[PDB]
């Protein structure tokens, strides 16, 4: 069945019950830019009392093309609904001004930069400890199993992709519009695109195909982030011919001095060449549940 379709977002429904009145926004500091788009810190009233948000907004530069997109990611949130492990559609505004996406905000913002800022502190097996990073392994399969359930494909899933909000619980995201790809190297010409290739599977970079398996093997670069708390994927290794030959071969990382021995088989796994014997999120959430109790005490 999900094998061979998909959610067209341009075909998804918009309800207008997400419609907010925007003189009930007040905008702050900016997040993140794209040349097209941005992710702004603002204040909501009367949203659900003055409540933080978070606003993905068009800038003045944006053609129907943006919008387009920005009106699908709206209508692809509104599928998705509102779940603990991806990030909470609030609310938008679509006319009488730039077009706009209203969220939760998340304190602690994304996990990549958290992951560097909290790399020194980190107590080896407040601070973080091998728990926290069990706890957002756990956390984001739970979230792309939700996202895979709903036939949805993410595409971008990598530490800069999470963010982490109250509790350390982790939300899913993509900031798409509201990220500059030319400026971060993570993101390599490709043809006529940039993309996060060091985090792709060798099925979509050669053959543009993206799919619940794809989506597995990023999650696996993900870990891989995530227990190194923080370094980016094959260190001292630019993508080229070179690199490119080496995946293709069976080239693969070595595991992180932090992630358990079944972390890393894991992460094996997720980058299996034959993108049927790759787990399924399903099965990395059960996995990865048990660690989390064999951790504890
Ligand atoms: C205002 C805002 C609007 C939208 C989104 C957003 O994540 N959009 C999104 C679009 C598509 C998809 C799924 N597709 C992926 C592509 N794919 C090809 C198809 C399926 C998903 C997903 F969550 F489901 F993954 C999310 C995030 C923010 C934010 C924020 C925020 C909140 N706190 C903080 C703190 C610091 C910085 N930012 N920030």
């Amino acid at each position: 069945g999900n094998n061979y379709v998909y959610i067209d977002p341009t075909q998804l429904p918009y309800d207008h019950k997400w419609e907010f009145p925007r003189n009930r926004l007040s905008f702050g500091k900016t997040l993140g830019a794209g040349a097209f788009g941005k992710v702004v810190e603002a204040t909501a009233y009367g949203l659900i009392a003055a409540m933080t948000v978070a606003v993905k907004m068009l800038k003045p530069s944006a053609h129907l093309t943006e919008r387009e997109a920005l009106m699908s990611e709206l209508k692809v949130l509104s599928y998705l609904g509102n779940h603990m492990n991806i990030v909470n559609l609030l609310g938008a505004c679509t006319i009488g001004g730039p077009t706009l996406v209203i969220t939760e905000y998340c304190c602690y913002g994304d996990l990549l930069n958290f992951l560097r800022r909290k790399r020194d502190s980190f107590i080896c097996s407040l601070a973080l400890d091998l728990e926290d990073l069990l706890s957002f392994s756990y956390q984001v399969a739970k979230g792309m199993a939700f996202l895979a359930s709903k036939n949805c494909i993410h595409r971008d899933l990598a530490a800069r992709n999470i963010l982490l909000t109250h509790g350390r619980i982790t939300k899913i995201c993509d900031f798409g519009l509201a990220r500059d790809i030319k400026n971060d190297s993570n993101y390599v010409v490709k043809g006529n695109a940039r993309l996060p290739v060091k985090w792709m599977a060798p099925e979509s970079i050669f053959n543009c195909v993206y799919t619940f398996e794809s989506d597995v093997w990023s999650y696996g670069i993900f870990l891989w982030e995530l227990f190194s708390l923080g370094s980016s994927p094959y260190p001292g290794m630019p993508v080229d011919s070179k690199f490119y030959k080496m995946i293709k071969e069976g080239f693969r990382m070595l595991s992180p001095e932090h992630a358990p021995a079944e972390m890393y088989d894991i992460m094996k796994t997720c980058w299996d060449a034959d993108p049927l014997k790759r787990p399924t999120f399903k099965q990395i959430v059960q996995l990865i549940e048990k660690q989390i109790s064999e951790s504890t005490n």
